[PDB]
């Protein structure tokens, strides 16, 4: 009904049984509508999970397009990698479903590695606005894999262990990077 | 007789006709071995990009018990990164049509995660052995994901650009990292 | 229920009146469509009958396309065989007791042979990509020659007696030819 | 020999200009007849191609009846396909002509289901008679069907290269099936 | 086993692929034979059109051996002109496409001439035998001459214009100099 | 040096020797001419013996189209026939000669047919030209052809008996096909 | 009254006592004759193993001469070859004691040379029958000889593994001489 | 003093009169030597035509153990059979009359079944040496004994038929087995 | 196995690119040695395809040497010529791509021609060992060139098709030359 | 005394300095004629020595087109071979005692493998002609290489022994693969 709906009992689906045993239309049938209307938000099962991303991706290339010219770039990379990863306990608890889903299962890493790139697309663009032009030079694009790094670390140890908030996690792998490997 | 020999005629016959259009007895034949032979070292089409891995993880192993403990921890990653894809002048052509297939092909990426996990399982267990045990704790950990990550920003930037070494794209790639984001 | 609700309705007044009486207004107008609607879904009246068969070959080719390479061939053929006739008691009155239009009318036959063509195609490939050069070459058009008899066979049986399962008749059929002629 | 002097002289006419430019009296014509007296011999133009057929199957009755009991019943069906289907370098060419119209020419295609199934009833029925059972049990008709698919196999094997031997085509698609697909 | 067999084959490969392109192995193949049997019927690939035209003089010498001696030299002749060249309704088709090839070939005109000689000899000695005798006489050698000439018209007439009965055409031609030219 | 004194020279040298067996060069040589120098007067050894045919057709050509209208066929025929053949006792001989070479060599026919074809031409425009038009219409091709017969004829007597005029034979031959065959 | 039914008996005490252990009495007294009685029907112990060969011989004749002409040379010769060489289980176990006494006793080679040259006779005739005719020529002969020597393979090898079928074992034998050593 | 020189002799003996009419001391005294020392070489009157067959065997095993690994196993074959059939005037005829005596006689067929199984063993060891080696297996055996009547249909065509040569009898017997009945 | 190593990768460079367009250094560095290491190996890049060559004919004559001399000079000639052309599936691969290069290449003919001149040497000697005379009399010498013959036609034949068996080709092809054109 | 002057001077001077020291305009120089003449016969260097060997072809091809069709296939090629080596003592200087440039000169010999191709497809079009289907089949091309062996075999004879006939020679090599290597 809303993209957002759809996905979201999708992934109650696919958390209960496997991702590979649940069909499209198990989704539409849950989600309360015919088959092709999910098609009208989802070209593909494999989209499901990753929800409204574009929004997502949209919203961060917004934030760091706005951040302050005289805000450090390490300080706008934390800032923003926290902002878009905080949750209400409510919301908490499907994204660790969703994370699960999209982490864990073989089938949607082709889908996912072009999401994935579609986020270092948008921490490139960050830092070559900041510095000289071209997202694919190997600075902005270093930086971009860098934090796509921090983040599943961060993700991965959010999940290993349920007592970890996800923001401390981002802010502490963030921080190993931020201070330096020659530094511990 | 040789895993090696096998994965080397795969990536040619990859590199020439793509992924999805060469067949696992197009393999074998261009091989010189039965179908069955070739399932004693693959279990799978995807498997065959990434030839004997687990040894090249061994190896690597081998490298990072042998460094002296007097030597910092930043330069054993960093001497490691560079060695363990460091290619006799025979490899480089065939390495560089190798990383097209694994970095570029769809189907090749839930299996390439599988690789990239044991890789950050090798730097995760040599980190937590100079600092605090505990493979699965934050930071040997992060210290992997960034790694990995500095390592695929290398390998895109030799693979977009022939004129780059690709030990000085993992070398450049590992120093800001290193460094660290706090300066620039 | 749009192509099928068409193919249904057809099979009604075919199998209710000649098949060369029933015009296709009668079946537009039997299924409450127009007639250049109709034209959307089927080129033709003779196409009627064969429902969505494009689909039926691009299911079976998917499911032969993505069966386990090591998986032998026999296992392959007798799975793809069976996937694809299970139907539920509704579905399959639509097919049993009652005689097959696709079968039984003598203006079918010439078109017919060109939609077993299409069939034999798909096995034929499927043979030749596990085996040998070309899909013209004998043993995979002997093959799909081969599986089409077990077919025709297995659909004869089950439509002369109603108390069989189609299912068991090709499973049955196919173990004839797997077994072989040498062990009668 | 009337019949088949007909059926010849027709066959070099559908060769050399259409089967459907080619009218009955082109072939009462050109076989030195009256329009009337080839309806003695023939009911319809579609049947002239098939030549006598009713003879055809009284010869198959007469070899199967007169192979000895002793001979094993795959000996048997293989001698009787090869022995069926033999003839002059001559008899071949006209032959080939005949085999083209009956396969390829979409009015034939009725009439030829009616001449297999005649066919398959000679076969069926010399099963039967060698195993027990009825002609219309599945194992009898699988063997008739598959033996059908053995033969149009062959047949287009042999025209579509025509360096081929006719019983070698025939003897080699027979032996995939008595060997059986659990081996090739 | 027949001269005439291997004629009627060479002249339908000689009117698809002319006659210089044309083989004697193509010949023999046609016509169902090893190659010296084709040897013995004829010496030479330029023969193979004439057929079995000493058997033709033969009977065109039976012909005028029982026309009664009371029946008109000029009747007879004309009466022998048109049944030497009348054929059934069977070969009146291949008539046209052999004399095609044997008036309008090059390399055929050598031994047509001798042919010609042929016919004219049976022609002047029936002459001879009903005027005073000497086969080389002048006259019973002119109205040979004369005779050949109107045949070949009429034959070129034919050819030219498919809609020319060739009796009519060979009398017609026969009637002018029959007349004589003294008449218009 | 003149086209005639080559063709003279060349019918001496086929006379004594083959026709077979001389070749260009012996005309060249005997002519004392350069090979190339009898290539601008004659394409062909075969169109050596045809003197300068082209010449006499042009002459009675213009003979026969100068011919007063009111002068009969036949007489114009006749007149035209037994001026173009008239000779001294010198030429007489050499004309013997050139057409036995003609007549009676193999290699010469198909050479000689086009000749024959160019002759008949002009009888066949001449009775066009005072008939109906068209030089291909039956009655003007077949005065050709009997024209063509009664000159072979002729030619023929002329060499198997040689105390004949050549124009006396010409007129014989010409007479019966002038009064006609329905009188002897 | 049978022939076969004194070889039968004949060959049951060859396989439990030795062949040459066995005398003409024992095997007399065993199928319920007199002594000259056996000799009407064998005359000498030798033939004995080789029952009704004669019979075997012009069956296996009358077979292959009504083998129709389309059916082609290799298909007859293995049909007719595995058609004599079919018996139901009871009929193996008395084959299997026939051919251990007639391939392994020397005393009996003499004698079966005899009957193998009968048999390859049979198949040489056959052969010019439907080649050119005469019995004695090179191929026809060659094919007999080759014919014996895939079933004397075939034979042996069924004796030697308990695990084969005797028609499978002749057809493997046949099909490595008809396919060919390439 | 030589095996093959009485068993020469022998031959000379047996081709001129029967092999049965032909006794031992006959043999001794037209070879030079004692009745007992004709004793030492052979045991009996049926090992006096197959000569010095232990000798033959040993240089064709020696000839087939020999041959390159890279040489296919027909052309191998092939060459062997007819290297030691390859004779020159003088010693055709000699093998003429010891053939026919060999192959005519029933007398010697016991003895002559012993000589074939030897040759036999050699063909199969050679084929186990190259293929799976258990020399009573199915296939080096079958084609032992195809090698055995392709061998025995030569001999016995160049006997009955003067004009033909030996070597090009076994090449032709030869090559209807390598090729194949089809 | 140094010089053979390095002519495998030569080939296969040569088989990917040009030859033209590969260099002596890129083989040395396909081969892992120094550009001085090569040269102890090969006098030039021309005899690099060739291999070791030298030891091929040494080894053709050990095999000529070993055959036993009781062995027909024919049967000796055959087997030398199908065992010196033998190898796995994988070893046939590398040779198909390397007689590509040696029949193809116009560079390699004048030395190509050197090496036909050695192998040619070897069956000239070995003729003449077991015939007498010397090894420059005419037999020995046309066998040698016949036997080049039959060799290179096979080689082509099996470059061309690529279902064909090297030593069926060779055989075959000595065959006709064996039984001799007196024959086929 | 055009193109072959030029070849003459051409092989005197490469006879007299190395083909490679010979330049065309030196050739143009020493046979009287501009630079450009030459190239209206030659197109190259490399033509030079091969003469008019199109002419030679088209020669040989309307020999082997025109030989009877009853001679026997050896018969012809033995024919033909030593038809066109049959010269004067002085053509025979420009040929033997002396060795050959074409043979001989390593710069020729990718150029003169191309000229042998000629040769061998004239003969192997003249065998698939009398005997089979296509001029690539093994059988023609076997034959055209043999034939090919026999004549350089031949050459190489004349040349190593100034007393031989080269005929002779031919005829001997021939003779050899005639009888076959079956008979040595």
């Amino acid at each position: 009904t809303t993209p957002h709906h759809i996905s979201d009992v999708a992934i109650e689906l696919f958390a209960a049984h496997g991702f590979t045993d649940v069909s499209v239309d198990d989704i539409a049938r849950a989600a309360g509508i015919a088959r092709r209307t999910l098609f009208r938000y989802y070209a593909s099962k494999n989209a499901i999970p990753w929800g409204d991303f574009s929004t997502h991706l949209a919203q961060l290339q917004g934030l760091l397009d706005n951040i302050d010219s005289r805000i450090q770039l390490r300080d706008a990379l934390r800032a923003a990698l926290l902002a878009f990863n905080t949750f209400d306990e409510s919301e908490t608890i499907r994204h660790r479903k969703r994370m699960r889903v999209i982490l864990q299962t073989p089938e949607l890493q082709a889908y996912s590695m072009t999401m994935y790139a579609g986020w270092r697309e948008v921490i490139a663009k960050f830092v070559a606005r900041r510095s000289g032009g071209k997202t694919t030079d190997f600075m902005p694009q270093t930086v971009a894999w860098t934090m796509l790094g921090v983040a599943l670390s961060a993700y991965e140890h959010w999940l290993r262990d349920e007592s970890v908030s996800l923001t401390e996690a981002l802010g502490a792998a963030f921080d190993v990077v931020g201070a330096g490997l020659d530094r511990l």
